């Protein structure tokens, strides 16, 4: 359905989603090129996994063997190589991979962009090119420049949403030829718990049947079995909002309908992505494995939509 997140002839609803293989993942996204599937997720130099069928996964290296020097202009206290929360989209033959450079609990952060002609390392044209910073935050800003997501609207215009804590979820128009915001582009805040510490993060926007759906993660990641992350959603007819949940509550005031808050087995599901193929759709996220000391684990499940258009997972 979605040209910039294409999955080909796959039908997500008629597939076994009992995942196997190397499933350690935190903040995943997924892309498909030809018959090959790829996961990008948080880790050293942006970790990659690949699959033939979307179900059996195996590790596939990383994007950056060495971090670009320019990171230190934005995040000088960072002294490890872990890059956070990548986002992948495909436009006019180029793969655009956004990602976050940050340190935990601070908003000295920057979102970068890498591009490639192909996702397939066997291709002679495979090369992740460092296309530099996209947007950043300093301790003087009231937002945190991590957790990117790109969506192209109805008119074909690209937009970037991002954010984690501080004032919450931000939105800014991208220019098509740069895939970066204009220097004077307005930064809009589109979702917030409305109170401290403002535990909202990991935005992902999709368009379906005349509405934009803003998926976010509430509460606290990164605590293993003690994590409290949950996936929430609201919607808006216009991409700039207002985003409102099932109950009429604005997502700027803590609104958000809970899609998954986990259970005793899979704790703290969160940092999600939503993809379509034909009439089918999937939710992708990580969750913390209660039987493997909280190890973050890739989840992929079919995502359904009810008569009013709201998403739901099956039992
Ligand atoms: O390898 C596993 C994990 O991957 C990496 O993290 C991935 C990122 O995790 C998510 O963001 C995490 C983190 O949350 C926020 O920090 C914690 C809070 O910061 C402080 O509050 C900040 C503001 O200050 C006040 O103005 C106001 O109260 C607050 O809004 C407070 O101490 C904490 O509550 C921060 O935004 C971010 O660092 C993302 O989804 C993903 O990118 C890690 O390496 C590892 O854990
Ligand atoms: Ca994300």
């Amino acid at each position: 359905m979605v040209h910039f997140h294409p999955f080909g002839g796959v039908n997500f609803y008629e597939m076994d989603w009992s995942l196997k293989g190397d499933l350690w993942a935190h903040d995943p996204v997924i892309a498909k090129e030809g018959s090959r599937w790829y996961v990008f997720h948080t880790g050293s130099g942006i970790q990659i996994k690949t699959s033939e069928d979307g179900v059996h996964w195996e590790n596939m290296g990383w994007v950056f063997p060495s971090l670009p020097d320019w990171y230190k202009q934005y995040v000088p206290e960072k002294d490890e190589d872990h890059l956070w929360a990548p986002d992948i989209c495909f436009y006019n033959g180029i793969y655009y991979l956004y990602y976050s450079v940050s340190t935990f609990g601070k908003n000295t952060s920057v979102i970068g962009l890498a591009t490639n002609q192909t996702l397939d390392p066997r291709d002679p044209d495979y090369e992740w090119k460092d296309m530099g910073p996209v947007i950043h935050s300093t301790a003087s800003d009231n937002y945190n420049a991590i957790d990117p997501n790109v969506v192209f609207d109805q008119e074909g215009q690209p937009w970037l949403s991002f954010g984690s804590f501080w004032s919450g979820i931000q939105l800014i128009q991208l220019d098509t030829e740069t895939m970066k915001p204009a220097a004077q582009a307005e930064l809009l805040t589109i979702a917030s718990r409305g109170e401290e510490p403002n535990a909202i993060a990991a935005p992902f926007i999709v368009c379906r049947n005349g509405y934009y759906y803003l998926f976010v993660s509430f509460d606290f990641c990164c605590r293993g079995i003690e994590s409290t992350y949950k996936i929430a959603v609201g919607r808006s007819k216009d991409i700039t909002g207002p985003y409102v949940d099932k109950n009429g509550v604005s997502m700027m005031q803590g609104g958000g309908t809970i899609l998954d808050e986990g259970n005793d087995r899979w704790i703290g599901p969160g940092h999600c992505a939503v993809y379509f193929s034909g009439v089918s759709a999937i939710l992708v996220n990580h969750a913390y494995d209660a039987l493997k000391n909280g190890e973050p684990t890739l989840q992929i499940r079919p995502l359904y939509w009810d008569d009013e258009g709201w998403p739901y997972l099956s039992v």
